[PDB]
């Protein structure tokens, strides 16, 4: 049999809504150049992201099924801005870092 012990990496579920004007409710950094993907940097205030559960200190590995592990920002942005219900999934390992 398989016994459990200690936590483990899990995927996060979030649902961001579309917007009229202005970058997605959340701000992503990086893209296709180094080879990291799409990482969150900032999250607009009182936005759909903050409500969707998206906050600062997360990295979007996939969204709407489309994997952003080796995709350009633009494309991501598009899809990110092309939908009424985005499903982004970040990968957390634990701990809680701080900015400054």
């Amino acid at each position: 049999g398989s016994s459990g012990s200690s936590g483990s990496d899990i995927i996060h579920s979030v649902r961001v809504e579309k917007s009229p004007a202005g970058r997605l409710g959340f701000s992503v950094r990086g893209g296709s150049e180094h080879g990291l993907g799409i990482f969150v940097s900032k999250v607009e205030e009182g936005s759909s992201a903050e409500r969707a559960g998206l906050c600062v200190g997360d990295k979007i590995t996939e969204v709407n099924g489309l994997s952003l592990e080796s995709t350009t920002m633009g494309s991501a942005v598009k899809v990110l801005t092309s939908s009424s219900r985005l499903h982004m999934m970040v990968r957390r390992m634990g701990s809680g870092p701080s900015s400054g």
